[PDB]
């Protein structure tokens, strides 16, 4: 709680809508005592108990108390937070490069040494929350951004901590839900839930990097569920005529059913598609 209760528009010169959402918008801003550019987050407060508008302030609570914790280049960075009546405002370092996906899309081949190389990134941030185990609870592609897309080595950041949690070792965490194609079965049986959720998300990303089809998007979200719950996909060789073995071996290590059978985060940085031997 206690935010900051002055005026936004005391510090800050906001212009134009970067992006929106169901309760917020992002518009960019410059500091004015700095001159820096920011990105600045406008979420709408649900003001009464009963109103399906706007967001709890416990869930605002939540996201900003571990975006505080949060200090590396592949995750985004938090400024400050305001209030007023009716928004918590929070000022984030901002992104320019857009989605990784709409920029890969744009270029020739992409060999899957290119494509490891960005893969890499997503999974020194998912590293890093994880040692302080924080699970993310909605890793997908439009939550992959780029710092700066016209740079020789673009660099990602990892964004939207709206279902972050940090793991409790006392109690079961259940219900996260975020959207279908990307989330793990035990999210879809609501069965409990920990940071293997965010290794089996890694494993949806890794398939629609390498192919770009999805691998379990079906053609109503209860069919995208089944499949999910189901581990209903396959290797097509339409797409993935030019795929590695050990690449795939990767995507199978991950989307496994029982999340104890997931490889974690460690251990995907030392598979030999990723640290060749």
């Amino acid at each position: 709680t206690v935010f900051r209760q002055e005026n936004v528009d005391d510090y800050y010169d906001t212009g134009e809508e970067l992006g929106s959402g169901q309760f917020a918008v992002v518009k960019k801003c410059r500091e004015k005592s700095t001159g820096l550019q920011y990105a600045a987050k406008f979420i709408k407060k649900r003001r009464t108990k009963s109103s399906r508008r706007g967001v709890s302030r416990e869930d605002i609570e939540r996201e900003v108390s571990i975006l505080k914790e949060i200090q590396h280049p592949n995750v985004i960075t938090l400024h400050e937070v305001y209030e007023n009546k009716t928004d918590v405002i929070l000022i984030l370092e901002l992104v320019a490069g857009g989605e990784l996906f709409d920029f890969l899309a744009e270029k020739e081949s992409l060999t899957e040494e290119e494509a490891t190389e960005f893969l890499k990134q997503i999974l020194n941030g998912v590293y890093y929350l994880h040692s302080l185990q924080i699970a993310h609870f909605d890793l997908k592609p439009e939550n992959i951004m780029l710092l700066d897309r016209n740079v020789p080595k673009p660099r990602i950041k990892i964004i939207d901590f709206g279902l972050a949690h940090k793991i409790d070792f006392g109690n079961e965490f259940k219900n996260i839900f975020g959207t279908p194609e990307f989330v793990a079965p035990e999210i879809v049986n609501y069965e409990p839930l920990g940071l293997e959720a965010d290794m089996w998300s890694i494993g949806v990303i890794t398939y629609i990097l390498l192919s770009g089809a999805s691998p379990f998007l079906g053609d109503t979200k209860q069919e995208t569920l089944a499949n999910v719950s189901a581990v209903n996909y396959e290797f097509e060789d339409e797409y993935f005529s030019n795929t590695s073995a050990l690449a795939k071996d990767f995507i199978r290590r991950l989307l496994v059913k029982d999340p104890k059978k997931r490889m974690t985060i460690q251990d995907s940085l030392q598979h030999p598609w990723i640290k060749p031997k």
